[PDB]
C-alpha cells in the first residue's frame, strides 16, 4: 500500500466499481477499500448464485443472503419468557441485550434494513433486477426542458445497461414465463403492458445464467496486469473507513482515516479525489463521523453547521409479497395442441402434435418440450418440463398504478407443507411503492452508542407518510390481490402480505441529490459532488431524492457515470 | 490440464488435502478434482468462519452451513394442503414432485444427512472438534497387541493434529468457558474429567480464532509456484468425477472417468495412484456407479462379485441436543471475590477485588475483566464480559458414559422470544451416540433415479439398531438432562430432544476397513488399499467400521497418513 | 373486523357422502366418508372471484391483521353442508330425495 | 374454545407425517397404520375435513 492515490474509493459494491471501471480506465492511480472481505472465489465480487451447486439447488441461496445481511438497528427486546428453571439467572428488566440499539424506538424503526459487508456489496447476492425509472420517479438532471432530462437519462441508463448487461431476453424460452406474460397481457389488453423484468444477467446453457455483479462491472483485480499494462488500482479489503477529514475552509477533503481490521492499525490515506460508495446507510455514517450533519438524537434548537439535509428525507418503499400455485385453466393451456390417445404409462399411451397446424395456439418449440416431456415421464402429471426457467415478469410502474411489479420467482425458503406443491406450480409477486421523502424521516447516529466496527449506531425514526404514500401502499396491495387472481390462488403460507419495513433494501435519499442545497433540501449536487467541496463525491442509492417504486441501482449507476464525467474534466491523473 | 498424473485424488475436503499433503510433498505430480467450486476467497479452501464479519456475527453463520449442505435423500411429500383455492391446479396424488427419491422409504432414512460441494468440503464451515478415539471406538490398527497398537494410533494422531492445528487451550481465558470446566469438574470429582474440546484452531487475538480446514492442511495452490518450486499439483474445480474404470482382471484401476461442468465435456485422466475422498455418501456412490458392489435395491438373491460390503454396514450417531440458562449461583460465583459498595449508576458505586487475596477464589486477571467490565458498563445487570468467548468443554467417552459431549457455543438461529435471553447465559449441549455396525444398515443406489448430476440417487435404509445402540442412545438423553441441570435449566424452544437422524453428519462405514475382506465384512486394508486393486485408495469416515461417538474427522486423518505411507513405499514418483 | 365470504356451489352427482361397509363410527354406526371436491366452472371461478371481492372490499376499512391474511378455510368448516337428502318436485327428473312437503 | 370443544370431525384421513426424532428406545410401526380414529375409507385429497 502506498500513502497517495489519484483517486481513492470507499466500497467496492456496483457503484463503487462504477467509478473504479470509469477512472482506473481513463488512468487514474485508484484505490479501493472495503471493510468486508473477497469470498466470491476466484472473480472477485461475482454474484454468489453463480456457482453450479446454486444454480441445481436455487432455493438454498436464501441461506446465502441471509448469512450476509446484518441488521441495521435491532430494538431492545421486551419479549416475555416465564417457563425458565427457578434456577436459571434472570434480569429483573428488559435490560440493553444482545447488541440492540437503546436509542430505537421499536414502532418507528426499519427493521427490516440490513447492511452487506463482503467485496462486491450487495451485488454478491442481489436480484439483478434493472429497470429505467420514468419522469414521475426520477429526478431532474436538466431544469425546465423535459426532453433535454430524457436525452440525458437516455445516455446515462444505455451505458448502465451495459455495464450491467442488462437484458430483457434472457428467459424468452421458459414456457411459465411466457404462460405467465401471456396471459397477463391478455386480461389487461389496452390497460397495462406487460414485459420481461429487465435483468442484469447473461444465459450461458439453458440450465444457466450468469448474473451479473461488481464483478460484471469492474473485474477488481490489481492493476497493472498483463491484460491491463497501464492501468492502475489496488483493492484493500478487511479496511474499515472510518472518517474523511475536512479543511477549516470545508471546501476540501485532505485525508481518509482507515483502520487496518487484519493488522489493527490505523493510517491517513491521501487522494486528490475521494469517493464514498458505502451504501446508503454507511456512506451517511462515514459523513456524520467526519462532522457532517448532526450526530445524536434529532435537535432543531441546534441545526447543524455543514449538510443540514444529511439523513433526512430518507425514503424505503413499501413491499407487498405472496405466492401462487397456478391455475387448473393454465396448466391446461400449455398442453392445448396436444393430441392424447390411451393412458400414460401404457404402451399404447401417445401425445402427438401437428407442427404448424394453424390452429395451434404454440410454437413448435413449446409444443415439443411438451410432447416430450409428457411421453419421457409419463408418472408426471404436469405438461411442464422439469427445468423449465422461472418467470421473471412485470409491469412497469405507471401514473395508474404507481407502484413496481416483480412477477417471479427467486431463492426461497419453502416450509414442509408448502413443499407440498409442485415447484412448476408457483410463481413470487413482489409489488413495490414509493415513498413520498419527508424531512422528519430520519436516519441518525448515536452520539454514545457504538455499533460492531466502533462506528456511531445508525437509528432510524420513519414511519411511511401519510395522505399518497399510505394510500397508494394500500392500492398496491389491492391490486397484488387482483392481478395475482388472474394466475392462480394464493399459497398458503405466503398469503399476501406487508413485509417488514426495509426488508425490500431499498433505501434512498439519505445524502440526496438535488440543484441548490438550501432550495432541494439537498446534499449533492447533479455531479454528486458534496456542495462546499471541490473533491468529494458520493455514490448510491443514498443520492437518490425522489420517491420510486422501482429498484435504484440501475439509477443510481447511472448517477456515477455522470460524476465520473465531471472527475474526467476536473482532474489530472498522476504520471505513470 | 495434462492428460496424465502421478496420483489422482477426488475431493478436496480436508482428507484429499492429507493426501495431497503427503503426496505433493514426497514429489509425485499430483491432480486433485473437486465437483464444487472455489468459494471461501483468497486461501482456497479455508473455513468461511475467519472472517472479521462472522467473527462479530457468529450465528450468522448458520445460514452460511446451511445454505451448503444438500440433503441426500428425500422421501416423497404426502403433506395434505386442503386450502388452496378451487381455481388452483392439483394432482390427485402425491406423486414424485421437487427433487424427492421416490425409492426411499420415510421411516428407515437418514433425513439430515446431507452433503457438501465446495472446494474444502465441509471443512469450510465444520465446528473444529478433533478428539481422539480411544480403544473402545478404534479399529485395530495392530492384532493381538494393544500397546503396540496404541503406540500407532498415537504416532498417527499425533501428525493428524500438527496437520489440523489442533489445540486444547485457545479458551482458556474464557470466563464462561472456566465456569462451566470448573462446575462440572467438581459435580463428578472422582467419577469423569472435563476439559477443553480439542480444536483444530488457532486462536490470533481475544475476538478472533482462525478455525483449521482442508486449506490448514494443504494450501491447495497450484504447483510449482514461488514457495514451493519443486513440486507438482494441480486442483481443478467444477469437474465431476463419475467412474474408476477397472481392468479385466479386477486388479487394477486404469482410469478415471471425469464430467468437466464449465465446459459440459467428458475426459477420461490417467495415473498411476487412484484417491476417492469424495465423502463417505460420494465415495460409495462412485464406486458403485464403477461396477463395485450392487446397484439397485438389495437383492440377496444375487451378491455381488466386488466388494460385497459396500455400502452395508453402515453408522451415523445418534444425537441429542439443548441449550441451558446459567444458573443463578453460578453467574453470583463469577463476582465473588468482589467488594461492593453503593448502587449501580452513582457516582459512589465502588467494585473492588484485593489482588493477591488468599481467600481469592479466582486469578486476578479474572477478577480485573469482572471489576472493569461491572465498573465500565453499569447499566449491565451480569458480571461476564461482553467479549468472553464461548465455553467449549467435554467429557470424552468412556465405558460407564459412551457418548461424545460437546457443551459448547457453536452458531444457532435464535427464534424472537430465545433473543429475549441475554447470549451470556446460553450454553449449547451435544451428546452423540455410537452405532453397532448391522449388515442390514445400508447406502445404496437407485439403478433407475438419478441425482442432480445424473448419478445414481442415493437411498438410505437405517434404523438405529435393537440392543446396545438404542439403550445407549436413551441413556444419553438422560445423561444430558443430569448433566446440564448442574449448570443451568433448560432454554424454552431449545429443549432436550433427538436430532433427525443424520444431522450430525458422522456418517461412517460405507465402505470399511479391516484386515480380512470376508472375515472383517470390509472394503479397504489397514492401508486404505481397496481389496483386489494394486492402486485404489480411499479416504476419510466411510473407512471407519466401529461404533464410535467422537467426531470422526482426525481419525480418518489419522488413517489417510497411514495410507500414504503404503503409497510413497510403494509407487514411485515422476521425474520433474 | 373480520371478514367471511361464503361461496355457492354447484350440486353435482359425484360429490358423494357415502358410508363404509366395514368401517363403525364411535357410536357403531356406519363410518361416513366424503368424496368431495369444488366443481370445476362456475363454482371455482366465483370462489376465486369471491377471495378478490373480499380483498378489495376489506381494504375499504383497513389492512389485513398479521396472522389473519387472506385465506381459503379447510373444505366443510363453514358447516353450511347441503343437498345430503336434496328436495324437488320428482324423484327421478329432480334427482332428489324428499318432496316438497319433506316427505320422503 | 365452547365450540370447537362440542365440533367432532366427520371423517378425518389416515395421517402420513413423518416423525423421525423419537428417542431409538420408543416404540415405532413400519408403516402408517389406521390410527387414532382415522377413517381409512377416506382420499385425504376429496375430503370435506372441516367437516364436523
Ligand atoms: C441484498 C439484496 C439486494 C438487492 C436485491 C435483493 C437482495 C436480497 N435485489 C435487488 C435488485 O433486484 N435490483 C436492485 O436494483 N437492487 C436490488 N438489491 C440491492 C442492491 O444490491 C443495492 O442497491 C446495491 O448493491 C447497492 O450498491 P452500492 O455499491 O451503493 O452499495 P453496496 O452494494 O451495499 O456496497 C457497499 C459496500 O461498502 C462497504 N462498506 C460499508 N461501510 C464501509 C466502510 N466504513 N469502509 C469501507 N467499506 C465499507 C461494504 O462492505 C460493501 O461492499
Ligand atoms: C457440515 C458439518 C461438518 C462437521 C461439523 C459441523 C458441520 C455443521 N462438525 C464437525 C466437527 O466438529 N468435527 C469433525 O470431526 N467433524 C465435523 N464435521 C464433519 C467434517 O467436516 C467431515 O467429516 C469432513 O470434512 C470430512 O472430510 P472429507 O475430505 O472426507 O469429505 P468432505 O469434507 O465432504 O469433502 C468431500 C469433497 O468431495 C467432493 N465431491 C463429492 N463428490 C464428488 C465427485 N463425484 N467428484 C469430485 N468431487 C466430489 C466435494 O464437493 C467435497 O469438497
Amino acid at each position: 500500500m502506498d500513502i497517495k492515490y489519484d483517486v481513492v474509493i470507499v466500497g467496492s459494491g456496483p457503484i463503487g466499481c462504477t467509478y473504479a471501471r470509469e477512472l482506473v480506465g481513463a488512468g487514474y492511480k485508484v484505490a479501493m477499500f472495503d471493510i468486508g472481505e473477497i469470498d466470491s472465489g476466484l472473480k472477485i465480487g461475482a454474484h454468489k448464485k453463480n456457482t453450479v451447486e446454486y444454480q441445481k439447488n436455487i432455493d438454498k441461496f436464501v441461506n446465502v443472503i441471509q448469512g450476509q445481511l446484518m441488521s441495521v438497528s435491532v430494538p431492545v427486546n421486551t419479549l416475555v419468557v416465564d417457563t425458565l428453571s427457578p434456577t436459571s439467572w434472570q434480569a429483573s428488566t428488559f435490560f440493553v441485550r444482545n447488541g440492540s440499539n437503546p436509542e430505537q424506538d421499536p414502532l418507528r424503526n426499519l427493521s427490516g434494513q440490513a447492511v452487506t459487508r463482503v467485496v462486491g456489496g450487495m451485488s454478491t447476492h442481489w436480484g439483478c433486477a434493472t429497470p429505467r425509472f420514468d419522469r414521475e420517479q426520477r429526478p431532474l438532471l436538466v431544469k425546465d426542458d423535459a426532453d433535454a432530462d430524457d436525452a440525458e437519462w437516455d445516455r446515462l441508463y444505455t451505458k448502465a445497461e451495459s455495464y450491467f448487461q442488462t437484458g430483457t431476453d434472457q428467459f424468452k424460452e421458459s414456457i411459465r414465463h411466457n404462460l405467465v406474460l401471456n396471459k397477463l397481457t391478455e386480461e389487461y389488453k389496452g390497460q397495462r403492458d406487460f414485459q420481461q423484468i429487465p435483468l442484469a444477467a447473461t444465459r450461458r446453457s439453458p440450465t444457466f445464467v450468469e448474473w451479473s455483479s461488481a464483478n460484471t462491472v469492474f473485474d477488481l483485480q490489481n492493476r497493472p496486469n498483463t491484460d491491463a499494462p497501464e492501468e492502475r488500482f489496488n483493492l484493500f479489503p478487511a479496511v474499515a473507513c472510518e472518517r474523511v477529514v475536512r479543511n477549516a475552509l470545508n471546501s476540501e477533503i485532505e485525508s481518509l482515516h482507515i483502520h487496518d481490521l487484519i493488522s489493527g492499525d490505523r493510517f491517513e490515506i491521501k487522494a486528490d479525489v475521494y469517493v464514498l460508495t458505502a451504501g446508503a446507510v454507511h456512506n451517511t455514517q462515514l459523513l456524520v463521523n467526519s462532522g457532517f450533519g448532526q450526530l445524536g438524537r434529532p435537535n432543531p434548537a441546534n441545526p447543524p453547521e455543514l449538510l443540514p439535509s444529511l439523513g433526512s428525507y430518507i425514503t424505503e418503499q413499501s413491499l407487498v409479497f405472496c405466492q401462487t400455485v397456478m391455475s387448473t385453466e393454465l396448466i391446461d393451456s400449455v398442453k392445448s395442441d396436444m393430441t392424447i390417445r390411451g393412458t400414460p404409462g401404457e404402451l399404447t399411451y401417445s401425445v402427438t402434435y401437428t407442427p404448424g397446424a394453424s390452429t395451434n395456439k404454440h410454437p413448435d418449440w413449446w409444443n415439443e418440450k411438451v410432447k416430450n416431456h409428457m411421453m419421457q415421464h409419463q408418472e408426471d402429471p404436469l405438461p411442464i418440463p422439469f427445468e423449465d426457467p422461472e418467470p421473471q415478469v412485470t409491469t412497469l410502474f405507471q401514473p395508474s398504478h404507481p407502484w413496481h411489479t416483480q412477477i417471479h420467482r427467486d431463492a426461497f425458503s419453502y416450509g414442509a407443507v408448502q413443499q407440498s406443491i409442485d415447484s412448476r406450480l408457483i410463481v413470487d409477486w413482489r409489488f413495490f411503492g414509493r415513498t413520498e421523502p419527508k424531512e422528519e424521516n430520519k436516519l441518525w447516529f448515536s452520539d454514545k452508542i457504538t455499533d460492531a466496527y466502533n462506528m456511531p449506531q445508525p437509528t432510524f425514526d420513519f414511519r411511511f407518510p401519510a395522505g399518497r404514500t399510505s394510500k397508494e401502499a394500500e392500492d398496491m396491495m389491492t391490486d397484488m390481490c387482483v392481478m395475482s387472481a388472474k394466475i392462480g390462488g394464493f399459497l398458503p403460507g405466503s398469503l399476501p402480505q406487508f413485509m417488514k419495513p426495509g426488508l425490500c433494501l431499498h433505501l434512498g435519499g439519505t445524502h440526496r441529490m438535488g440543484f441548490d442545497e438550501k432550495e432541494d433540501n439537498c446534499c449533492v449536487n447533479t455531479d454528486s459532488r458534496v456542495f462546499g467541496f471541490k473533491n468529494l463525491f458520493l455514490g448510491g442509492c443514498g443520492n437518490i431524492p425522489t420517491a420510486y417504486g422501482a429498484n435504484p441501482t440501475l439509477t443510481a449507476m447511472s448517477l456515477a457515470i455522470k460524476s465520473c464525467e465531471y472527475i474526467k474534466q476536473n482532474f489530472t491523473p498522476s504520471p505513470f
